[PDB]
């Protein structure tokens, strides 16, 4: 649901604009100094990007980027998809990072150097007492959830799937099928949408074989 | 301590020279093509893979740009440091595969330098049939993740030696020796003598803080 969005802002600078993305829950930045905006060199960036991370999309505000046949055509190498007060807040969040180039101006010649390192600062960068919650954990441990997820989802596709069929004990006729909770030889755990029971392996019937979609 | 370490790579091609940055056990690579090569050059994306990822170390027996000061000035604002003989040979070939991958990546792409970051989108996203982990950019996130865990874990071990408990055994005995607790269970206590391992009640052993005007 989250996952895979990130948001990009474009900055008007001294000397050269620069173009920086943040998955909004990530909190990461990787933005790059733009030795002249267009929309063809948006795409190399965008194609460093992906590699790091993979994002199913990314909102965009402006769309002379978008406009750019360019931009569109590394969207579809990669599979992203462009898509048509808190961004306001990020954008000051990037207003952060330029005080933060600021800070770090002074000890800087090279303003693209002051920018990869204010990239360097938001990461790995604790709020007040550290109290975990790393700015640098960032959505990291939610792509390993993902990951997970994805794992955990597999398996789970294959018995929502599956169709289960059990008889109430002393009646003829045998209940519809229901996801099941548990295997066992000797028994079974089952839970049917309306109510969720447990029965005897003997008492138990299940299908094993269906097969679509290559 | 292998994941802070990453190995860094460039061989030129039609005399241009592509630098090469793989955190190597995940082998998860990010690579910039330098429009020169500079050390200069060398620290900037030096400084992005800084931010993109921790990185303890990298290392080279000789490098130009790590001769060059300006890089190792960086690693040292960085606070990563400059430095299996098997892997480092494959590390080459790795380097080699790449080129291979990216000719193939040439009949496709417009412009050589975007057709190898294309390449190596593809080799990180490549589930490399998915052997060595599903994706090889997934093992990546995986070790930070196990690191992430182990971190917090580690340091709970720093708080958790700290305390300092002792065990009555039977009241009138005397208890021999200092014991660090290995869990807290309420009404009882979980301790290891480093000799045995052991558990008890609560009201047995009083459990004192070691700690002397600690920052917490
Ligand atoms: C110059 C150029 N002109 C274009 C004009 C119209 C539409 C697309 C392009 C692309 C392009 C964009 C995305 C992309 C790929 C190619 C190729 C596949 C990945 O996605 C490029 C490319 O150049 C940039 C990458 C700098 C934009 C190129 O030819 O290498
Ligand atoms: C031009 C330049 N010349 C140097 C000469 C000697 C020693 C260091 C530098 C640095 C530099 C390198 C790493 C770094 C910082 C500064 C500042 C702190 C973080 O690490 C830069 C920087 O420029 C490059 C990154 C292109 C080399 C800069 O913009 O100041």
């Amino acid at each position: 649901c989250s996952p895979g969005i990130w948001q990009l802002d474009c900055t008007h600078l001294e000397g050269k604009v620069i173009l920086v993305a943040v998955h909004v829950a990530s909190g990461y930045i990787e933005a790059e100094v733009i030795p002249a905006e267009t929309g063809q060199e948006t795409a190399y960036f965008l194609l460093k990007l992906a590699g790091r991370w993979p994002v199913k999309t990314v909102h965009t505000d402006n769309g002379s980027n978008f406009t750019s046949t360019t931009v569109k055509a590394a969207c579809w190498w990669a599979g992203i998809k462009q898509e048509f007060q808190s961004q306001g807040v990020i954008e000051s969040m990037n207003k952060e990072l330029k005080k933060i180039i600021g800070q770090v101006r002074d000890q800087a010649e090279h303003l693209k150097t002051a920018v990869q390192m204010a990239v360097f600062i938001h990461n790995h960068k604790r709020k007040g007492g550290i109290g975990g919650y790393s700015a640098g954990e960032r959505i990291v441990d939610i792509i390993a959830t993902d990951i997970q997820t994805k794992e955990l989802q597999k398996q789970i596709t294959k018995i929502q799937k599956f169709r289960v069929y059990y008889r109430d004990s002393r009646d003829p006729v045998w209940k519809g099928p229901a996801k099941l909770l548990w295997k066992g030889e000797g028994a079974v755990v089952i839970q049917d949408n309306s109510d969720i029971k447990v029965v005897p392996r003997r008492k138990a019937k299940i299908i094993r074989d269906y097969g679509k979609q290559m």
